[PDB]
């Protein structure tokens, strides 16, 4: 087995780079953020245009969705998150605290917290509620690329340019682990895998790596691709096949069979930086978004 993805629609509309896109969990709606300080909604389906969000006074970087698909909450570089109603566009709550920018984010599964990472090196946990900050962690001594809860949201994972992850209870604040790799080349992405058992980790040494990050053990490496600059997005895709899916600073999307690591599958058609891909909760869809010189976004559509 191999995927057959195709280029179905190419989304254009943000000014400046994209970046980030996500999948909603109804899989009704793909949101996009960009340097134009936009938030943009489109059909998952048929990429069209539905709708902007605005009110951030500096570039996003990231956006993520609540489990029930109505909020939305961004990552700015004006030093704040904001949830939106997505249906009605209002912010809700402005989400201050950072000292920098706010560089990722996540709703945990219940979707009553937030988890942020900055610039500031802090990770900081959120009630969604009032806006409230819970918790300030002192996670790490340079900008935090990354924040994901696990499945349960008893755990979270952060990634940092200090060239550690680290795994977070979120009940207590404390660090349960820290994860070493050789050299310690800074880590520009991490996520849990869907079941929550392991932890996609991508550093700036173009790989990316699967972890048992309890034993501590590195099970797979992914390579191929070019990362040694952007903090790009990694995904499990598990409609289909089970993949991994990368951006790439060649300017395409790869595609890796999770157990054998080979290539499968090559995605050309972006000009410039694939910053950002996402996977299409129950469909064997991408998502794709790129930076500066192209500012679309891709959908591309597989049998398998
Ligand atoms: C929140 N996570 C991201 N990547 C993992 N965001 C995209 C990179 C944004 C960065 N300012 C840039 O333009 O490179």
């Amino acid at each position: 087995v191999k995927p057959n993805y195709a280029l179905k629609f190419t989304l254009a509309g943000h000014t400046k780079a994209v970046s980030s896109v996500k999948f909603s969990p109804n899989g009704e709606w793909l949101a996009s953020s960009s340097a134009d300080k936009l938030i943009k909604i489109w059909g998952a389906y048929d990429g069209k245009f539905e709708k902007t969000i605005s009110g951030h006074k500096l570039g996003i970087s990231d956006v993520a969705w609540s489990s029930d698909s109505n909020l939305l909450v961004s990552a700015s570089d004006d030093k704040t998150l904001k949830i939106w109603d997505v249906s009605s566009g209002k912010c809700l709550k402005t989400l201050k605290g950072h000292s920098n920018y706010v560089f990722c984010c996540n709703f945990n599964p219940q979707s009553n917290l937030i988890v942020s990472g900055s610039f500031d090196e802090s990770v900081r946990i959120w009630d969604v509620k009032t806006g409230k900050c819970l918790k300030t962690l002192p996670a790490h001594s340079d900008p935090v690329s990354a924040v994901h809860f696990n499945r349960d949201g008893s755990l979270i994972v952060s990634s940092s340019y200090d060239g550690l992850c680290r795994i977070w209870d979120t009940a207590s604040g404390q660090c349960l682990k820290t994860l070493i790799d050789d050299d310690n080349p800074p880590v520009s992405f991490v996520k849990f895998s869907p079941n929550g058992k392991y932890i996609l980790a991508a550093t700036l040494d173009n790989t990316l790596k699967l972890w048992d990050y309890s034993k501590g053990k590195c099970l797979k490496t992914y390579t191929g691709h070019k990362n040694e600059k952007y903090c790009i997005f990694a995904n499990f895709s598990v409609t289909g096949g089970k993949w991994i899916v990368s951006g790439s600073e060649d300017n395409l999307v790869y595609i890796w069979n999770l157990q054998t690591k080979e290539i499968v599958q090559k995605l050309q058609g972006h000009t410039d930086v694939v910053i950002s891909t996402a996977c299409h909760p129950t469909e064997n869809i991408i998502a794709s978004a790129a930076l500066e010189n192209d500012k679309t976004i891709k959908l591309w559509k597989s049998d398998c």
